């Protein structure tokens, strides 16, 4: 009966492991330098495509942190990358000096819904100008797949291969793979770990992208829940003073100026560096390495809808579904947007996983069925649900969405 009660408070703030809509890439095309494919070599080549660096300064301090240490840490990254450029053979990995600023940074309340998380979600459903996965990316079948399964997979893949949520998947798979590997290969080192992704342009050109860096702390991970701390340093064109509540956990630096094409001609815009301390565990990195399953889970939700239509119509409805041939339209606007919306929710469930999300998802689905039953044919459950509406942006956004469902 009642709409869910969302908490009052200061706006919720960003809590993802890496930047989403605000990320910025320095990229190299068709890379062919010596040692191409080694993360550190790619990172340096990406860094050297940019000529607008300048003396960095704090433009949005971290209110609870030691801001001079975040500044020192970024200047240390740049200095140590220069040292690598001066060694004859670029090494495969780079362990940072255990400076005072890095030792500090590596560790050696009700919130209301803010509009930024819905905007993040809209951004994640969008198409980009690049493809982020191969044609046979989805699935892990041992045997060749049937004709109908293949047809459905190829339809779906064409709709999500360029999706921004798919960039987040591959970004997430790469950085969790590299951090989990470093956590056992270099347990005592403050290893510098580039944040990289790869894509293919519309013209078919292979591109390598640098988002920033993380520096990992000491990582003797004896069990799945042991934490390795890290410091993330991420490029962005987003000025943090426009939405400061989003950036509560970050110290934000201004590190350069970038020349850009736009709807005017060339414009110069400042480049920022978003810095925060963070942590993760073996179990979370293993999930991060599995983010490609978001593609399979969302494909299966689509296949479920096709199999429903195919049972009512005693025929395979794959083509009629994906070509939008009984329904006379698509509420989201197009079949492609249905696919990408399903994918973005799966991805955000992974990016923003939490016990609040798990609690809200089960208990709200119970209230859901009850309210349809009362709708079609005509307490303390509310406490279970609203116990999960504390401060998590994604859970709060889903609660807001649920209330749109109650109104309609
Ligand atoms: Cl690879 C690389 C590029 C630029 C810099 N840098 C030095 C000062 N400002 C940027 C350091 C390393």
């Amino acid at each position: 009966p009642r709409p869910l009660r969302l908490p009052d408070g200061p706006p919720c703030s960003q809590r993802s492991k890496f930047l989403l809509m605000d990320a910025l890439k320095l990229s190299i095309e068709d890379p062919s330098h010596e040692g191409e494919g080694i993360p550190l070599y790619d990172a340096i080549k990406c860094m050297r495509t940019f000529f607008g660096w300048k003396e960095p300064n704090v433009v949005k301090p971290h209110e609870k942190g030691i801001n001079p240490n975040y500044l020192l840490s970024w200047k240390q990254v740049l200095a140590e990358l220069q040292d690598i450029e001066n060694e004859e053979k670029i090494p495969r990995t780079k362990n940072m000096k255990k400076t005072s600023q890095l030792k500090w940074a590596l560790g050696e309340e009700l919130r209301s819904l803010a509009s930024w998380i819905q905007n993040e979600f809209n951004k994640a459903c969008e198409l980009t100008d690049s493809s982020w996965i191969e044609l046979d990316e989805i699935g892990e079948d041992a045997a060749p797949i049937e004709h109908i399964a293949s047809m459905r997979r190829n339809y779906f893949t064409a709709e999500v291969s360029h999706c921004r949520a798919t960039e987040y998947i591959m970004k997430g798979v790469y950085i969790n793979t590299a951090l989990l590997n470093a956590s056992c290969a270099a347990m005592d080192d403050f290893q510098l770990i580039p944040m990289i992704s790869k894509c293919r342009t519309k013209e078919g050109r292979r591109k390598t992208n640098l988002y920033g860096f993380i520096i990992k702390g000491r990582s003797h991970l004896r069990n799945d829940t042991d934490v390795v701390n890290f410091v993330s340093m991420e490029f962005s064109l987003t000025d943090p003073r426009l939405e400061p509540h989003k950036w509560e956990k970050y110290c934000v630096l201004e590190v350069g100026d970038m020349l850009l094409r736009s709807a005017i001609g060339h414009v110069s815009r400042p480049m920022f560096l978003y810095v925060r301390t963070n942590g993760t565990s073996k179990i979370k990195m293993k999930w991060g390495m599995e983010m490609r399953r978001c593609l399979l889970q969302s494909l299966q939700q689509i296949e479920s809808m096709i199999e429903a239509e195919s049972s009512v119509k005693e025929k395979d409805m794959t083509k009629e579904f994906f070509e939008n041939k009984s329904p006379k339209g698509v509420e989201e606007g197009s079949i492609g947007k249905v696919c990408r919306t399903l994918l973005a929710k799966s991805v955000f469930n992974s990016l923003y996983a939490s016990p609040q999300l798990e609690g809200f998802s089960a208990e709200s689905r119970k209230l859901l069925l009850i309210v349809q039953a009362l709708r079609d044919n005509l307490g303390g459950l509310y406490e279970a649900i609203e116990e999960c509406l504390i401060n998590d942006p994604w859970v709060l956004l889903n609660a807001s969405w649920f209330n749109s469902f109650l109104t309609h």
